[PDB]
Formats: structure tokens, sequence, C-alpha cells
């Protein structure tokens, strides 16, 4: 994910934003997170 | 999590901070992020 992107869990309506960018993929609730 | 908290991966270093309180475990490259 990038700098700056907004996630959202569609499981459980959790929010975030990526501080620091990495390779690995966001996960919630065992789901991919969304990009917003 | 809670709002504000900030979650890093200790695999990738990516750091995401919480804007939306859920009651999903963060997860990033299958891993739980570590609460900072």
């Amino acid at each position: 994910a990038n700098e700056g992107d907004v996630y959202k869990c569609e499981l459980c309506g959790q929010v975030v934003k990526v501080l620091e960018e990495g390779g690995g993929t966001l996960v919630c609730c065992g789901e991919d997170m969304v990009k917003q």
C-alpha cells in the first residue's frame, strides 16, 4: 500500500491511514482491507 | 484497536494509524501488527 493511503475493513469498518509504506498487504478480520 | 493508535509490521516496516476503531486485529505480511 502507499503513504497517505486510507484502508477500511468491510467486515468491521475499521479504518487506517498508511503512515509508512511497505510491501505487505493490509489485513483485518482475515480479509483484505479495501483501499479508500 | 483504538483511534490514534499506531501499528507497525516487524517484517516490512509498514506503519499505520487507526482513523476509525473496529474490533478486528490488524495484520500485515500475514502477521499481527505490533501496537507502537
